[PDB]
């Protein structure tokens, strides 16, 4: 009784995993995935067993794999004493002899192809799944990777990773069905005793209805998780509290997130998001502007609501044009202590200019540790429309010449704000970046008060219930001399394939 | 064949258990403690025996604990078969029977005294370790818990706690000789294949033997741990670089840390801090005093580096006085944007006074958003004798009214400079909870470039090499009407009992 496994590489929705005799992709880190899976043997003089139907024998060319015995199925092929590296069976039970007998095989894995793994998996042959989704859709299958029966659950998924431009991610699936402790009493007998006290109770461990997908304990790479454990740690420890809008909320303070820009987009594929909302939100901080109806004029509402005459006037502001929105983000990157008059006014030359002397710094110095844009000016505090969210950046040059980036948020909202907030500094990383020559680094995310709005709560859990999908691609169309001409025509979006698009109101 | 575990609360450094037959302690939390891990068992219809001494035996008061069974050594106590709840044995190795026969017993411990703990470990019966370390020293003992043998490697480390202003810990100690496998390789795998392409491989788990206190992996309970595994992963990962000092630095990027203030101070014991530099710095700052004299007159030279009269000619400050470090932090907290002369100027009333506002705002309005400090002013940069390194800080007022911090830090030496931070934002957590009534809460320190000088490195490997010891308490002498009016008199720092202290040159 030894070990079997599936090993398979299937698109990320049809899991279509070929075409016409061959695959539909051609990757060569999955190729030495595959490899060095198959590869992977405990005992020195044993070797590795691989099951695989005819027309997958076909396609590798009818060539044996090094340090392996092929095992082929086929009711036609001879069956061959020749090569002792392969061996043809008539029917997939008879050739599950590698457990019965053949001592000589450690770990059986079947490589499949769908006829293969269809009866493989029908006939509960299978104890694990490898299986690697990749991010091609929308091309075209004649052959398809079975629906994994509910008696597996996701033990691991991976980062997502780019090559040619396509996204894929690594999962493994293991067929669950049973079930130091002197640890794990100890601090919950403390937890006892003390009260709130112990920190440990503070931060409480999500409960496994809010967190998402609960099988995957120890294998959480997807930087997806990054946001999705906030989300759940928010919905556990979250204090329901007030604030200057009628919809309270849930807090907790001092959270963080982490996120992979080189290899993929930090991009929520559990939810649809506005993607051109979000860079027409950037490119508008980048301009400098202060304008809100330049935002409307694009389409992009999210502004709005801060935007009105009627809220302008309860802050205090009714004397400001309808959408003036005052000394806010991009005026403060842009013209620093400026004296802001209206959004009309022509601000060139005046106030202190950090996004120029950032980028001017950047690849200058690139060493330097005082790379940073920052929004907050108690002096202009009262004039704007709201005071800065996204507070404090910094950047960082790697020696590899990747640019990474911080970004500390003072409130942060997890439904609406946080999934912009995520990708609109990853997109003006990877435009510093391209300015000053530097490939994408890592983004960091540093959140004062991480809160839910309650009315969010029904949509929130939605989301959670999503298993999410490798992260997307952005590339560049064409290399712009400053970083105000970009333009959204200019933006490419590869491989972006998230769950339908959920609903929430924004508190203003 | 059952477990035998040890059960002792002993002082810190001189691991006193005891003084005149009773303990030199009262703690409520630790009986409660001792109650509860001794009264944990699996099989409902089974006892739980408890081995002491007769002195200790005496202590109890000679009654009964409720559902377990009290075994006491004496070679003179009758063997009673009147109660049923205790029983007398002549020898410790005989005591032992409870696992030979009598299954009616689950779990045995040791609640021994010193007589009975220093054979109970000589005669190696003794499977697991429960010591709960006590910040009491200066008082008198005349019983004391033997030295642990190097058989034993600690699995766990609790955090601080505070009774009646005394700190304690909780550990676990276990004998330890010998010595899911599939995700474990899997990532393994992907690490091959994929180079720094693979986030994972970016951020590395630090080797064993930068690592401090590795027999302790998933019991990190402490909070020192926070700073003493950054120290690790800096000397894992990080890259030689260099700065605007001759002085290289090793460093990583996006790095943060967590500290409870609740039950008690952030104050690192792997190295003796001064703590009166680090206040006198503090209330150097909410004074809003620029004179870098100020301080070297209290004899603190922390800032005599960059206040030196070559320094500042270097960068171009030149026309400047000596030790006048320009418009730096509390020239911001106290006057923002103001117009920085020198540091003899009276700058009441101009510039805006964030500190004050704070103090406003918090109790006030406690759960505002808006609660900041920032330091970094584009305007004033150039001015500065040095840019803002703890840069921007944000406090939040929990619903059960404690007072917590948030720190962005954009440049931070774990050597010098971070163990100063840490302490120095935690008091001012403390001093601002106490002018708008609140207790202390949670301190979070967000860190953009950890760095550690080259020059620090056989230092910083020694203070690695210390197993910690509980957080010292601070607590004020007297409730101040302004913030300004702390002195260094008013604090009292209980039971801090550190390593001793380590020289660190500091880069200019
Ligand atoms: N993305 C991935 O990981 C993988 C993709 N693929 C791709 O999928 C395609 C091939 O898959 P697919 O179309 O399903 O063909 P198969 O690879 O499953 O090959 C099937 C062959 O196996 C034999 N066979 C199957 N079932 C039985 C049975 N019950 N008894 C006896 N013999 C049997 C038959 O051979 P015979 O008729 O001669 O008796 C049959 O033609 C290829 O394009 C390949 O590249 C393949 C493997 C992995
Ligand atoms: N901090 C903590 O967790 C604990 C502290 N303590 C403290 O320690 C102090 C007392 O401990 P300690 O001084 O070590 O005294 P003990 O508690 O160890 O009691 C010793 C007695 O046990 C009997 N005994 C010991 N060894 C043998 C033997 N080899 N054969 C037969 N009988 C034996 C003797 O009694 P006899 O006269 O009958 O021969 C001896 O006097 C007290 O202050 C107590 O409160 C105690 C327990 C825990
Ligand atoms: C057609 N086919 C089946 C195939 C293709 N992709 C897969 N991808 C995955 N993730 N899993 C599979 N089971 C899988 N199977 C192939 C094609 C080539 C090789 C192959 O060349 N293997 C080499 C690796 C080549 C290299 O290192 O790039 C080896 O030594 O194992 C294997 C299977
Ligand atoms: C003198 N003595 C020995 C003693 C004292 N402190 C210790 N502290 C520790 N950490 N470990 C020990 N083994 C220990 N032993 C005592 C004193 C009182 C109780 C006691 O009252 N136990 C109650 C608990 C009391 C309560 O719940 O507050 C119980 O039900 O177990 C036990 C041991
Ligand atoms: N209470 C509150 N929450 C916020 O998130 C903000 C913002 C930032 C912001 C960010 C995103 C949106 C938003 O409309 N998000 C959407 C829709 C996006 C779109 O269609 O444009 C969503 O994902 O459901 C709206 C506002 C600006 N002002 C805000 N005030
Ligand atoms: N390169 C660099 N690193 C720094 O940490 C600083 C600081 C802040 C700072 C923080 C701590 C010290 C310091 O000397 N600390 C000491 C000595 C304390 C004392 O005896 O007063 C220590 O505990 O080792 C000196 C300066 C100010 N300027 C700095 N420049
Ligand atoms: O980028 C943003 N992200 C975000 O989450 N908000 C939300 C956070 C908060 O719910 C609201 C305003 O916070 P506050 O009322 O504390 O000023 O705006 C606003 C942004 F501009
Ligand atoms: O509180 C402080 N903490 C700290 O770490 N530094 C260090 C960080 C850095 O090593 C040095 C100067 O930062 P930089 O040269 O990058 O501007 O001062 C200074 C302080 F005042």
């Amino acid at each position: 009784e030894k070990n079997v496994s599936i090993v398979v590489a299937a698109s990320v929705l049809s899991s279509g995993i070929g075409i016409n005799g061959q695959l539909p992709w051609s990757i060569s880190e999955d190729l030495k995935f595959f490899s060095k899976i198959t590869n992977n043997k405990c005992d020195s003089n044993k070797k590795n067993a691989l099951i695989m139907g005819r027309k997958t024998w076909d396609s590798i060319g009818r060539r044996p794999l090094k340090n392996r015995i092929i095992v082929v199925i086929s009711s036609s092929l001879p069956q061959d004493e020749a090569d002792p590296n392969v061996v043809v069976f008539r029917n997939l039970e008879d050739s599950i002899e590698n457990l019965m007998n053949d001592d000589s095989i450690e770990n059986i894995f079947v490589c499949g192809g769908e006829s293969i793994y269809r009866d493989a998996l029908k006939d509960n042959f299978v104890d694990r799944i490898y299986l690697t989704r990749v991010a091609l859709e929308d091309i075209e299958f004649d052959t398809y990777f079975p629906e994994i029966p509910e008696t597996f659950l996701p033990v691991y998924m991976s980062q997502t990773f780019c090559t040619k431009n396509i996204s894929y991610d690594f999962m493994i699936f293991e067929k669950q069905e049973k079930k130091l402790k002197s640890i794990d009493d100890t601090v919950d007998l403390l937890g006892e005793i003390f009260g709130i006290r112990k920190m440990g109770n503070r931060h409480k461990f999500p409960k496994e209805e809010i967190y998402n997908t609960p099988s995957i304990r120890f294998g959480r790479e997807h930087y997806e998780f990054q946001y999705l454990d906030l989300l759940s740690r928010v919905l556990e420890n979250g204090a329901y509290r007030e604030n200057r809008t009628g919809i309270s909320t849930y807090s907790i303070f001092g959270q963080m997130m982490r996120f992979d820009m080189r290899e993929s987009f930090p991009l929520l594929t559990t939810k649809k998001v506005a993607i051109r909302s979000i860079f027409e939100e950037l490119i508008w901080f980048i301009k400098g502007d202060t304008n809100g109806n330049h935002l409307i004029e694009k389409k992009v509402y999210i502004w709005s609501g801060n935007g009105s005459k009627e809220y302008l006037e309860r802050i205090g502001l009714g004397h400001r044009e309808e959408n003036d929105l005052g000394p806010i983000y991009g005026f403060q990157w842009r013209h620093y202590n400026g004296e802001y008059k209206t959004m009309h006014d022509d601000y060139t030359g005046v106030g202190v200019d950090q996004l120029a002397k950032l980028i001017e710094t950047l690849k200058n110095n690139p060493k330097d540790r005082r790379h940073i844009l920052t929004a907050w000016n108690p002096s202009a505090l009262s004039q704007m429309a709201l005071p800065p969210c996204h507070v404090l950046s910094q950047y960082y040059v790697t020696n590899d010449n990747c640019l990474s980036c911080n970004l500390y948020q003072r409130s942060c909202d997890l439904g609406l704000g946080s999934p912009f907030n995520i990708a609109s500094y990853a997109i003006l990383t990877m435009m510093l970046a391209q300015v000053c020559g530097y490939e994408p680094g890592e983004l960091a995310i540093f959140i004062g008060d991480a809160h839910i709005y309650e009315n969010h709560l029904t949509q929130l859990k939605e989301q959670l219930s999503r298993t999410p999908r490798p992260f997307p691609q952005l590339k560049f169309k064409r290399k712009v001399e400053n970083i105000e001409d970009f333009k959204w025509e200019d933006i490419e979006l590869i491989g972006y394939y998230p769950y339908p698009t959920i609903k929430m109101d924004m508190a203003v």
